[PDB]
């Protein structure tokens, strides 16, 4: 569809400034941009796997939600060589849509404050990051929506009592560490992200906050799922799913 | 009235404490504060119209909100050059009160507060910038205040629907950058201040906060009046505005 | 009882990671850990008279709220060499719980949340420390309990009209700087802390924060009281109360 056309496209829903501090959003791994592109793959990590399996299938146009590299490289061996050769050999376009796209109108935040209906949600942190408001319900209607739509089998952190119409904090991804859990326990009664230590678990109890760990992957997947309809619905194109 | 006075009666209402970190606020330009005081200029801005006009119409001391220099100069010339030489040929003193007008009460985001009968205002920002509460009324109350108050023909950014009793945000001046619109996002539903930017309207209608661009002369003048009558009331000195 | 079975029971009660960065908690002065504890002192400073009492009465295991060092040092001179003199000699243990003690459930600021029965108590910082909370009462109702169970003349700096049912912040120790008033101003009608400096005071009335000094002492031995016959109740030693 001309790769340049689809970025724009994707930038028009994830407009790259929303980005948070340092996020290495956008292109990635790419020459010729104008050339057309027939198979768009979408996958969480550009991890080797999902780099082989999209030369594959023939995809041509690999997105994916976290970035190839976080921090920035001189020199290329090791599992980072195998992942450009392939890339580059096969001239697959290789782009990102990381904070942008958990911070847009609809993105990943909105899509599980959407999910949980959540009453007047704003933002939680001042980057932009993550969905607070009120859950009209109560927490154990709370439990089976999350039990049904994100994770099975959810880690709770059962630290108060919680009374109908609480304060839910949503976090997509990784959203557990200790000062975040410190910064959300100002702010909500409850807190739905991913990736629970032992040590943030311990600081949740003395706190206060409710903590339900439905892990990182389940909550950007969930999220990643209404992206790709939302691609493949409003683009002629043909778009797989490489790690779902 | 003697300099000196008309400057501690000036730092009661707002005290040099009160400005945030870094601002230069206080004694700009001057030598002989014992110097009595005949005309009193106030003015937005320490501009050399500001300046050229005080010296003109004999103005003896110059209260600026915004400081005469940001950034400190080891070098003079060009238009600073100009500035000075004009205020320290006719011996004019120069003087500002910045953020600690900002800051204080009464000052200039309490008279926004009080236009719009804010209720429990409170300050916005860690630096005790800005007020936030809950405004009684709809929405369209607001903007018609808004327009026969403060500016005319506000630029509106409305994201989504804006129920009555909402949280209402002002900040007096500059106050519409992307971090924070980012971060009044957590804190209201409505945002007015000043000097919106393309990049800013697209971050509020992506996070859903509504904001109302008043520009930032028209938010720091609505105060200087008030504070510019205020000092009129309790002090037997002619006073002129020379900005508004 | 060994000196490492009580750190450990301490700890369990407190964690370590619960301080706020930079804190100096923990072992403060010993050796020896598998040491047998016949006496055990408590204190909120490790002050002179302090170590002085603790030798006096055979204490063989010092617990203060506030760390012996704030900053590191490496000479060993004056106050720092009698004090360190008095434990060497004696081997007395000498360990401190201090923000962590401050953060964690039933520690100093939740002692304060609980007095005052606060409705849905939160921290109050990003970091953890104090509580917030709507008192379901009056002004005057608060103000009995305070000069009943924590300071007979507390000072008050009325701001402004308290109404009943107000947001009471609390922060047990020192919470009365000038950064700290501007930013749970932002938070809270009402903040009962201690040490109140003569800027934070005029800080307070223009932001219309109500301020009670009811002193960093009387607010940190309220809950020292409580975690002092809590160790009475649990470890079977003899404690005693060398600051209170």
């Amino acid at each position: 569809m001309k790769a340049k056309e689809i970025i724009e496209f994707i930038e028009t829903f994830a407009p790259k400034d929303l980005a948070i501090e340092g996020d290495n959003i956008g292109l990635q791994v790419g020459d010729n941009l104008d050339k057309e592109i027939k198979k768009l793959g979408i996958a969480l990590d550009p991890s080797l796997s999902v780099i082989k399996k999209a030369e594959k299938e023939g995809v041509d146009f690999l997105f994916t939600h976290h970035p190839l590299l976080k921090d920035p490289i001189r020199n290329f061996t090791g599992v980072i060589y195998k992942k450009l050769k392939i890339l580059m050999e096969n001239d697959i376009i290789l782009y990102s849509a990381h904070t942008n796209l958990d911070i847009c109108k609809n993105g990943l935040n909105d899509a599980l404050a959407e999910l949980y209906n959540l009453e007047n949600p704003k933002p939680l942190y001042d980057n932009g990051l993550g969905r607070v408001g009120i859950f009209k319900g109560s927490f154990e209607e709370f439990l089976e929506i999350t039990k049904k739509y994100i994770h099975k089998n959810p880690i709770v952190v059962k630290s108060k009592e919680v009374d109908d119409n609480f304060k839910l904090a949503v976090l997509s991804g990784y959203g557990l560490s200790q000062s975040s859990i410190k910064y959300v326990a100002e702010k909500a009664d409850v807190y739905l992200s991913g990736d629970l230590t032992h040590h943030s678990k311990i600081l949740a109890e003395e706190l206060g906050l409710v903590v339900v760990d439905a892990t990182h992957y389940s909550t950007e997947v969930f999220g990643l799922k209404k992206f790709k309809e939302f691609l493949s619905s409003n683009l002629d194109l043909e778009i797989i799913s490489l790690d779902f």
